């Protein structure tokens, strides 16, 4: 008993699409990261806030501009190829039916089949180049995000050096943050690499997580951001997220209550870069699965080129009809991949946002 596994083309399409969806979710988590000055605003506050603003700026470039383009391009590459693929395979099968044993470069059936496959391979190479280009746009955006993340991390680290006597409290806080980062990363990565069709009902849960007693918008408050993508068929819930933050942060909540509120804020400052560390991780996953998706097209084009080479070397149409790219199994797999791509392209991704706080005990 296993839910029918995704075929290879379905798999790379869905994983690449979902990974880019995780980037979007983590960009929303950056937008839900916040902190409020203490009653007496320290001299470092404005410049650190500027670094958070810079990370938010880059996050919005993805949400508003690049993200919708990259995410749509993945299923569209499959969908928009279908018409010429169907017409080409149908034309080859008619050529074969009319003369199944036709062979030789001088044979008109061979010449027409070869031209059909050559044109199809050219189209595949164009799609391959589009996917490669989308990975480049992602990479260039990721360089900007990484720079904003690094400066926010460095800025918080520098402020944390300046308040002596809190270095043990800071290490405790950071250990809890690291544990929570890994748990949320796993929720998202398990979805990206799911081997079952995700279907229509994709959603993202985005939260600010209180890292101080002071709640969002009150003096000296800090909220880190987290986000998780889910789907109705496969699962993350608000209760899962709450239970995870309670497990990772419960002791830290008790430690923070022992400190003055301005100190609590300083102890929590690495939390400002939680969400951007999650984005950086999501970029790494997306780059890898987008390369896998590019490879799907490279392999496809090489299979088409191999049939052209065989025809050029005198193979009969009957010999070609037995090649994998010409098989009914391959055609049904392609049809299933088109159906899944249409589902992903039409999916309306719901977003739910909440401000959470770890439970004390």
């Amino acid at each position: 008993q296993q839910v029918t596994q995704l075929n290879p083309t379905q798999q790379t399409t869905q994983s690449a699409f979902l990974a880019t969806t995780v980037i979007t979710a983590q960009c929303h988590a950056i937008l839900n990261t916040q902190f409020t000055p203490p009653t007496v605003k320290p001299d470092w506050f404005d410049d650190l806030s500027k670094k958070l603003d810079s990370a938010k700026l880059v996050a919005k470039q993805w949400i508003d501009d690049l993200g919708p383009q990259v995410s749509a391009s993945i299923p569209s590459s499959v969908i928009n190829f279908d018409a010429t693929f169907q017409a080409s395979i149908d034309a080859i099968h008619e050529l074969y039916k009319a003369d199944p044993t036709a062979s030789g470069k001088d044979n008109t059936t061979v010449q027409q089949a070869s031209q059909i496959m050559t044109a199809l391979s050219s189209q595949v190479s164009g799609i391959e180049a589009t996917v490669k280009g989308m990975n480049k746009e992602l990479s260039d955006w990721g360089v900007k995000m990484q720079a904003a993340h690094d400066d926010l991390v460095n800025g918080a680290t520098n402020i944390q050096k300046t308040i002596i006597d809190l270095q043990t409290d800071i290490e405790s806080m950071n250990n809890a943050i690291d544990n929570n980062r890994a748990a949320i990363e796993k929720l998202n990565k398990d979805l990206v690499y799911a081997q079952v069709a995700v279907g229509v009902g994709i959603f993202m849960l985005v939260a600010g997580v209180a890292l101080t007693v002071a709640t969002a918008g009150t003096a000296a408050a800090v909220s880190g951001g987290i986000a998780a993508v889910g789907a109705a068929s496969i699962g993350v819930t608000w209760g899962v997220l709450q239970n995870q933050i309670d497990d990772d942060y419960d002791s830290i909540a008790q430690e923070q209550k022992q400190k003055a509120e301005d100190q609590q804020q300083i102890i929590a400052l690495q939390g400002l870069s939680n969400a951007s560390s999650a984005v950086v991780s999501a970029i790494e996953t997306s780059t890898s699965v987008l390369s896998d998706f590019e490879t799907t097209w490279t392999v496809f084009g090489n299979e088409l080129d191999d049939v052209v080479t065989k025809l050029n070397n005198g193979a009969s149409m009957q010999s070609i009809i037995m090649e994998k790219v010409m098989s009914d199994a391959a055609k049904n797999e392609w049809d299933d991949a088109v159906e899944l791509a249409k589902q992903l392209a039409s999916a309306k991704i719901a977003i739910e946002t909440k401000e959470l706080a770890p439970a004390v005990k």
